[PDB]
């Protein structure tokens, strides 16, 4: 049950004036595409605070990637869901390496110890199993929504309740202007992740997705099961869990899509005029050095 909103004074939405004319702000299945200028965060904050919403944020910091946690968490404190209840879940093979970050009121952090796999591919792919294992009791009792992100990142601007919905993905910043045949979906029919050249709405990122706990448990269980079928068939998808996530979101359309505001790489892609804000961005790193002992 939802109580009434209070009286609020804010600018009138004008029907014959779009918020953004330069971008698609709604998918063909009527899911909002979240860009700056499309939402009044005061109305959304009211709606979600009246529900006492709790948001879980999952982040994996395995092996050398524990070095990214200090900046990730300190910037999360400045920018992620401030004013709302937040539960961080840090999955790591090194609990003693998790930095002591000071948190705002109504925010908590739990450290979940997990095993480390040797190959970066497996570390990244096995997040789906691990998230689904933890949905299956812990998340269901503790949070309303789960946001599942890469750790090699920092928040630079607001990331708030505008993203929350039963199921969301995020447009990969390398592909948002690309035609679908250029998307790097898995193209081998022998893989569970296979998408034909004439299918596909968007190219979503493996590094930022989420939803209600029920929908995120569905997605992560389905992706884990599909990866297991591929492993048994001796095939590993071209972009690993990202490829499986794209297949899942093609067949189970998300109820919001985040614009590339929400996962950008300024070093590789700069700051185009269509991005009014860069909210969550890649930390530069050396793949070969950071992924291997
Ligand atoms: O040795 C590793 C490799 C990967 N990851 C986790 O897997 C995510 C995806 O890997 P990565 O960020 O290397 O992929 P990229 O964004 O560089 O393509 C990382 O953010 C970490 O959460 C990890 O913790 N340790
Ligand atoms: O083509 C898909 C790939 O795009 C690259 O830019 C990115 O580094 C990869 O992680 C993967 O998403
Ligand atoms: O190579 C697979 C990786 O691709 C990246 O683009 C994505 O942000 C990571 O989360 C992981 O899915
Ligand atoms: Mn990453």
């Amino acid at each position: 049950f939802m109580v009434s909103l209070p009286r609020m004074v804010y600018p009138q939405p004008k029907v014959l004036t779009p918020c953004r004319k330069d971008v698609l702000v709604v998918t063909p299945w009527l899911a909002p595409i979240v860009w700056e200028g499309t939402f009044n965060i005061d109305i959304l904050n009211e709606q979600f605070r009246l529900q006492n919403t709790t948001i879980g944020l999952t982040v994996f910091a395995i092996k050398k990637y524990v070095a990214f946690l200090k900046l990730f968490l300190e910037t999360a404190e400045k920018h992620f869901m401030v004013g709302h209840r937040v539960h961080y879940y840090v999955f790591t093979d090194q609990p003693a390496a998790v930095p002591r970050v000071t948190l705002g009121t109504g925010r908590q952090l739990s450290v979940l110890e997990v095993r480390a796999y040797k190959r970066w591919q497996d570390v990244s792919m096995r997040r789906m199993e691990m998230i689904s294992d933890f949905c299956e009791r812990r998340f269901l009792s503790e949070v309303d929504y789960l946001v599942c992100v890469d750790v090699d990142m920092e928040f630079r601007d607001h990331v708030g309740v505008e993203i929350l919905t039963p199921l969301f993905g995020t447009l990969h910043p390398g592909f948002y202007g690309s035609s679908r045949e250029a998307f790097t979906y898995e193209r081998r029919p022998q893989s569970q992740a296979y998408i034909p050249k004439d299918e596909g709405d968007f190219y979503y990122l493996g590094g930022f997705f989420g939803g209600s706990v029920q929908e995120v448990q569905r997605l992560t269980r389905a992706c884990h099961q599909a990866m297991m079928v591929d492993q048994a068939n001796g095939i590993e998808a071209v972009w690993h869990d990202e490829s499986h996530l794209n297949k899942y979101l093609l067949r189970h359309k998300p109820t919001k899509v985040l614009s590339p505001e929400y996962l950008w790489d300024q070093q590789l892609l700069g700051w185009p005029a269509v991005l009014r804000k860069l909210r969550f961005t890649a930390v530069p790193k050396n793949h070969q050095a950071v992924r291997n002992p």
